C-alpha cells in the first residue's frame, strides 16, 4: 500500500488519493472476511466474534455501494463515510481479544489464532493507515503531508506518552519511575507517527507495572526507566530499559502470545510486534530475570 | 560428561576420577580425528591443518598406549601425560584459525567450516575441562573442588578480565574506557570460571576496541562499558553495553562467522557463542547503529 504524497493547488491530488482509497478499500475488507469465513467454526460462532465479522460485512458492503468519485463532491462525500466506518470500527481490537479468549481455547492448533490475531490485525493498521492518510490530506497541519510528519521527533513523541504512562501509573500506585532518554535526542526525520502511538505506550505501561510491582515497599523511590535513541540511515532503534525485575523464565516463551498477561488483556506484546514486523521493523525483549528487562523497537526510515 | 567432586582421604578419588578419565579421554580424540578425517579434501590437505590432524593421532596414540591405572603411582605419570597433552595443544585455536582462513574459500558449503569449528572447539572446551579437572583434584586450593569454584563472584572474575582487556587496550591507544558493574554485584556462587575467562576477555576486547575507534578525537574522553550483573535459580546473566557505534547492519549477519573481522583473526564472537551453548546457555548482540551495542552472555547454573 501506498501512501501518496502529492500536491496541487486545483484539488487534484485529492481526486486521484480518493479514487485510490476507493479501489483499494473494499479488496482489503474482502481479505479481512475471508479471514473471519476461515476460522474454526466454534470460534467462528462466538457472538462477539459474529458482531465483528458482521461489521467487516457491513464496511464492504457500504463501501462497494458508494459510486465511483467522480468530482470533488463525491469526494467530500466519501470522505464522510470512510470516517463514519474508522469510528464504527474503533474498538476492533478489544472485540476480538474479548471474543477470541475463551473461544480459542476449544481448537488445538495454538498457531491458528495467533495467525488470525497477527494477519487481522496488521492488515487493519494498514487499512486505517491509508484511510487516515487520505482524510489528513484535506488538512493544512505544519509539518505533516497526511499522516506522514516530515521533521518527527523521537524524543518528542516518546515524551508524549511518557507523560501518559505515567499519569496512569501514578492514578494506580501513587508514584511513576521517571523516565530518561538518551543517545540521539535531537534526531528529526521524516516518519509516520501512527504506529509509535499504538506502541510506545504499551511498552511504557510494560515497564512502568513491572517497575512499581517489583518495588511494593518503596514505591517513593524506584529506578528509573531509561530510554534510548538510536537513529540511523536503515532504521530507529528505540530502546526501553527498566529495573522492574525481569520476564520470569518459566513466562517467557507466552509473553508474545495474545491472551497471555500476569496482571489490561494482554495483547499489548504481541500487538506491537506484529505491528512493527509489518512495517519491516522487530520488536525484541531481553530479560535479566532479577534486574530487569530491554525492549527494542526498530522501526525502519521512510523511503523518499 | 561429569566432574566428580566427591573428596576421600585414602585418596580413592582420585584414582577412581583418573580411571573415569583414561576411560572418557581416547573415545573423544577418536570423534576429533573423524570430524579430521571428514574435513573436505582441500582443507585436510592444507599443512597447518594436516599438523593438528596429526597432533590429535598422536594424542590418541598415547592415551590408548597408556597401561589401564591399577594404583595412585600409575595415576600419577597418567597426570604427567595429561598435562603435557594439553600444553602440546594449547594454541590448536589458532592454528585451526590460520589453517582454515584460505582453505574454507576453496569450498561452496559454508556451513561446513562452521560446523567442523563448532563441534570441534566446544568438544575441545569440554575434553580440556575434564583433564583440568581431574588434574585439579590434586590441588588443595581453597573453595575449589578441581575447577569448580565453590563461591564464585562474577562480579571478581569480570573485575580480573576488566583489568586484562583495559591494559591491552591503555597500550593500543594510550587510555581504555572505566568499566562500570552493577546489578547482583555481591552474588556468589559455585560455577566453573573456566568458560568465562574464555569469553570475557573476548566480549570486553571488542566493547573497548569499538569504544576507542568511534572516539578517535577523544582517545583521552570516552564513554565507560557497562556492565550488568543478573543472577537467578536458573541462569548467570553478564550483560557487557558499550557506546561504541554499533556493529553495522552491512556486518550484523557476518559477525559470528568465523574469521571475519573489520580489523585479531575474527573467532572472538563465535568461539564465545559455541562456548556458551555447549554449556547450555547463550550469547546474544542487540545492535543500536550510530549508539553502541549490547552483548548478552548467559550461563545456567550448576546442578547441585
Ligand atoms: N518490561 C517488563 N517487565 C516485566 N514483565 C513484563 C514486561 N513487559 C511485559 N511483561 C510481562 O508480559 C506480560 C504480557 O504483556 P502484554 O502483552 O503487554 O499484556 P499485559 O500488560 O496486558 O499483561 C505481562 O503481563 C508481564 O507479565
Ligand atoms: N561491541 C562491539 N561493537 C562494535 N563492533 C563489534 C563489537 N563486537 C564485535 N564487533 C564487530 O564484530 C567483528 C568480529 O568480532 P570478533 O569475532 O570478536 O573478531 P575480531 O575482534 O577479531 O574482529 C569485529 O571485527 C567488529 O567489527
Ligand atoms: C476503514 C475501516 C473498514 C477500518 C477497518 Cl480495517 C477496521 O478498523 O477494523
Ligand atoms: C587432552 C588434550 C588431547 C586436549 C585436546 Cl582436546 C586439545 O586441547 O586440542
Ligand atoms: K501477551
Ligand atoms: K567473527
Ligand atoms: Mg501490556
Ligand atoms: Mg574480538
Amino acid at each position: 500500500m501506498m501512501l501518496y504524497s502529492g500536491r496541487s493547488q486545483d484539488g487534484s491530488h485529492l481526486l486521484k488519493s480518493g479514487r485510490y482509497l476507493q479501489q483499494e478499500l473494499p479488496v482489503r475488507i474482502a481479505h479481512r472476511i475471508k479471514g473471519f469465513r476461515s476460522l474454526p467454526f466454534i470460534i467462528g460462532c462466538n457472538p462477539t466474534i459474529l458482531h465483528v465479522h458482521e461489521l467487516y460485512i457491513r464496511a464492504f458492503q457500504k463501501l462497494t455501494d458508494f459510486p465511483p468519485i467522480k468530482d470533488q463532491a463525491d469526494e467530500a462525500q466519501y470522505c464522510q463515510l470512510v470516517r463514519q466506518l474508522l469510528d464504527d470500527h474503533k474498538d476492533v481490537v478489544t472485540l476480538l481479544a474479548e471474543g477470541l479468549r475463551e473461544s480459542r481455547k476449544h481448537i488445538e492448533d495454538e498457531k491458528l489464532v495467533r495467525y488470525f490475531l497477527d494477519k487481522t490485525l496488521t492488515s487493519r493498521l494498514g487499512i486505517r493507515m491509508l484511510a487516515t492518510h487520505h482524510l489528513a490530506l484535506h488538512e493544512d497541519k505544519p509539518d505533516f503531508v497526511g499522516i506522514i510528519c516530515t521533521r518527527l521527533s523521537p524524543k518528542k513523541i516518546i515524551e508524549k506518552w511518557v507523560d501518559f504512562a505515567r499519569r496512569l501509573c501514578e492514578h494506580k500506585y501513587g508514584n511513576a519511575p521517571r523516565v530518561r532518554i538518551n543517545g540521539h535526542v535531537a534526531a528529526r526525520f521524516p516518519f509516520i507517527p501512527m504506529p509509535l502511538d499504538y506502541i510506545l505506550p504499551e511498552l511504557l505501561k510494560n515497564a512502568m507495572r513491572a517497575t512499581m510491582e517489583s518495588h511494593l515497599d518503596t514505591p517513593y523511590n524506584v529506578p528509573d526507566v531509561v530510554i534510548t535513541i538510536a537513529n540511523n540511515d536503515v532504521d530507529l532503534i528505540i530502546r526501553i530499559s527498566d529495573r522492574g525485575g525481569g520476564i520470569a523464565h518459566k513466562d517467557l516463551d507466552r509473553v508474545m502470545d495474545y491472551h497471555f498477561t500476569t496482571a489490561g488483556f494482554g495483547f499489548g506484546l504481541p500487538t506491537s510486534r506484529a505491528y512493527a514486523e509489518y512495517l519491516g521493523g522487530s520488536l525484541q525483549l531481553q530479560s535479566l530475570q532479577g534486574i530487569g528487562t530491554d525492549v527494542y523497537l526498530r522501526l525502519r526510515h521512510i523511503d523518499g
